[PDB]
């Protein structure tokens, strides 16, 4: 009865969430930081495609812009041809049963070593990317390229090694297991621009769990994601398991979608691009080998909603910061502010002398700066239309800001627009601004509001209400149930915290895996089940027959 | 602490035993009764929205497959303004539903499985043995044992999900809401389990989901059966509305509303794939993307090496080839035997085989397995037989035979093919056909290599296997030809708890019901902080 097939006892891990720097004066890491800016300053980086350990160059030269000082190209890369996405394909495939063969345990390692880089020597230099070259502000830079990415990184590390431990019964006799199989094919991924750590997490996840990945960073913010790869590699990532392959967005899309071993891809980015990839998946479904594994994270138009017993302080700096840090360029970012007309006049003018303290400009130069310039031209573009519609729309008003300036770098001045209409098409739609309408509503309606708050837009990310009446938080909280898969009470509806707040949503706002939570690896495993028999088995008969 | 959490407690659920129905037993006698009070009996089984039972004039009848004369029930199809009818309900109802605690959703479960085990067993086992063609213990393992199982062992981790918290740092608490999906969920169930119905409808409303239930035609009985026994365990109305319908009428009018959230299918790989596309066409419409959970059949092996106990090859093959006239997404349908065992192997299935007995399972508790389910199957099986008498590759060792003047009979049939890549060897068949291949012993790497490249399919397979060194290279070389892979035993009969089921490839999605994960696919967590000081200020010290 001897059982040729042993499995191993499988080990826990101890992680906890990597601690925020201060950056005060004289400390190490500002002058690192300060260090690691110098060092960007003037620099254009060459970075290439790499497939395998190859370094590729194809005809089709891009730059990435400094977006408050645009002049300033900090990369120049190269979008991969479908020849090239073809090769990093056949390339992956052919280390994917090697790379999925080996133990939970050794491929987390990888990840647990480049956390540890990312914490400690390669801090400075992923912070200085991340704010050189997607704008982001000393903090903004801190909690997202170190904090959040390392973050992912030790906790998906920690819920991948622990799934193991989740085996079936065994009763005689016979003996259970589940593999933890990697998905047969290829992944990619697909990364925004805002978050240095979300790319590191939809490439890093699924190789994890021992996938083998195409990834396509964003345009701009490729001078961090090819940092973050060189250190996963550096960190002990065998060649041909993450492919860095930028490329024309249509261009990859086709191209993965056309292949044959296509098994998930992990996007997130807009409403429209998602949809567009999980339309051609369904048109090739004949193709593939089987079912790919479509996860999506889509955006928000998020609010924030304010009761007559809320702590009006609490309100102003909490709105502040979720409307305008990163110039609004959050998925979770509040853009709708709910305001019972007994605490406007507080709150209006408390929000209008703040405002008129919010400084914007060069984060490298300048750490005074609460935020800087948003992302590239196509982002001003729109922000500007917006702000134009605001002066010509007579439902709206600009209270505060209103004024933009692309000269040097794409600067948008915070903006506070108070809308007569809750049903004003800015309610509804994402601008990806540093742009606040607030719509001021009656206390007695508080009740109808809700209603609205809950069915005004398409979008179902992020929420919080301000209350101290423990009845109304109670009613709201049920009321506002699926119009936000993170909600908050008495407190800002960004910033959400690896193993802390889970995030993600529904609605609109994609597939909801709440990437943070000790779920979201599942999607990236097809679990296979063993049952060993160790007696032999009897008659094909049953007794009742006899 | 204006949320206050209240605790989760744990909940310990064990397999229900299989029932062995001897002689005199309390549950043979209760089965035979069960058996007489059907017979003769037609049940007129209507369409039911909340509490209401609704007739369309869209009649369709259930025929018992071993006599077909026999209707066993009188159904309808519910019309496409029924079925609307029945989510503008559902959509009403489910609010409340997904608020009630996990707890109390899981009770009702657990309720149905306590009169399941008990006072219905013998019920639902005849159903499913008249209506379905099951015999005594293929009805006992499906609609006692697996869909107990599939109920209290979905409620345990159901309420210890809500275990599953994220940490809290002052000065704020967070906690995760498991929220049901919002819009419907549509169940499609097939004919060949009874428990399978109920886990496609009942795993998604555990989870505060509220389902358009269209079961099998041809399982409509035992389907109605279970229906019943959860709505007198306490389901409320318009949780599961009970509504057959025709298969494309039904998927064309819950994939064009704009509050379909999921899609719980098992079935052909096609019907998936057109249910699938007609979703991606209209995601525009919908409120949030649909997920599609789909289990889509196999082409099962049995592959056995040199030192495999034969005895064991035998039954374990026979059993998992023709139990249940080989209607299983998991029954071994490709034998591999190496040329050194197959006189014995060949030898020994011949004379077994003249030993089976197919037959009315109600009448003679002696038989094997009965009439495969319908005109459909029996027709289509008829078509591979036919194949095999025309294909020069192919020979027919035994078996062979069909006949539907009474029911819907076929004989075990055990083919051999000369050719590993046969369509025979490829195709899913669903019905008792076993096609065998016959490999030199020094080729069973190259072979092994066969048994994972022929087929399009990654659902079940088993190796026999005494050496140590060749269970080990095997299972390294099938891991992906397999979700559920077998060592020394059938490749049918997975057991909730223990053999979780599903596979990838064409087999489906691979979500694994009867194992710890599955009901993550019904629920879209909501995460709340709650903040318990007043905030700062909106600057940052390092900023001064």
């Amino acid at each position: 009865g001897s059982h040729m097939l042993r499995w191993k006892h499988t080990s826990s891990l101890k992680v906890a969430n990597e601690p925020i720097l201060a950056f005060s004066q004289g400390s190490p890491e500002r002058d690192a930081l300060q260090k690691a800016l110098k060092d960007l300053k003037g620099q254009t980086e060459a970075i290439p495609c790499v497939v395998g350990d190859e370094e590729v160059w194809t005809s089709d030269i891009q730059y990435q812009l400094s977006p408050f000082n645009h002049a300033h190209k900090v990369a120049k890369f190269c979008y991969a041809d479908k020849a090239l996405l073809n090769r990093a394909i056949d390339a992956a495939l052919a280390a994917r049963k090697e790379w999925d063969l080996k133990p939970m345990a050794d491929r987390a390692q990888v990840f647990l070593k480049a956390a540890d880089m990312l914490s400690g020597p390669r801090r400075a230099e992923v912070l200085a990317k991340t704010m050189v070259g997607q704008g982001k502000t000393v903090i903004q830079a801190e909690i997202d390229a170190a904090a959040e990415l390392i973050d992912f990184f030790r906790f998906n590390a920690k819920f991948a090694v622990e799934l193991e431990g989740e085996q079936p019964i065994s009763v005689p006799p016979s003996t259970n297991h589940t593999v933890y199989r990697g998905l047969e094919g290829f992944v990619a991924a697909i990364s925004p621009f805002n978050f240095t750590a979300i790319g590191g997490n939809l490439a890093g996840a699924p190789a994890l769990m021992g996938n083998v990945v195409l990834w396509k960073p964003s345009d701009t913010a490729m001078l961090a994601s090819y940092a973050v790869y060189r250190i996963l590699r550096e960190a002990g990532l065998p060649p041909n398991i993450i492919q860095f392959v930028p490329a024309d967005g249509p261009t990859f899309g086709d191209t993965v979608t056309s292949s044959e071993h296509l098994c998930g891809i992990n996007f997130t980015g807009s409403v429209p691009t998602f949809k567009h990839l999980w339309r051609q998946v369904a048109q090739n479904l004949d193709r593939f080998r089987t079912f790919p594994r479509l996860a999506g994270e889509c955006g928000g138009k998020n609010f924030h909603f304010v009761h007559s017993s809320a702590d009006v302080d609490s309100v102003v700096s909490g709105t502040l910061r979720s409307a305008f840090e990163y110039g609004g360029q959050k998925c979770s970012a509040c853009s709708r502010l709910y305001v019972p007309k007994s605490l406007w006049p507080q709150i209006k003018g408390r929000l209008l002398e703040e405002h008129s303290r919010i400084k914007v400009g060069d984060p490298a130069e300048d750490f005074g700066t609460f935020f800087s310039a948003v992302i590239d031209a196509k982002a001003f573009a729109r922000i500007k239309k917006w702000l134009e519609h605001a002066r010509s729309s007579p439902s709206l008003s600009i209270l505060a800001g209103g004024q933009c300036n692309e000269s040097v770098g794409y600067y948008v001045e915070p903006c506070i627009i108070e809308s007569k209409d809750p049903q004003e098409p800015i309610m509804k739609e994402e601008i990806f601004g540093p742009v606040l309408t607030v719509y001021v509503y009656p206390d007695d309606k508080y009740r109808e509001t809700l209603k609205l708050v809950d069915s005004t837009t398409s979008y179902g990310l992020t929420g919080a209400v301000f209350a101290q009446d423990k009845a109304i938080v109670q009613e709201a909280t049920r009321m506002l149930r699926n119009a936000a898969g993170n909600f908050y009470i008495n407190d800002k509806s960004t910033g959400s915290v690896v193993g802390q707040q889970p995030f993600g949503g529904a609605r609109a706002s994609g597939t909801n895996d709440k990437p943070g939570g000790p779920h979201y690896i599942l999607r990236w495993t097809s679990p296979q089940v063993i049952k060993e028999t160790h007696k032999p088995l009897g008659d094909w008969r049953y007794s009742y027959m006899q």
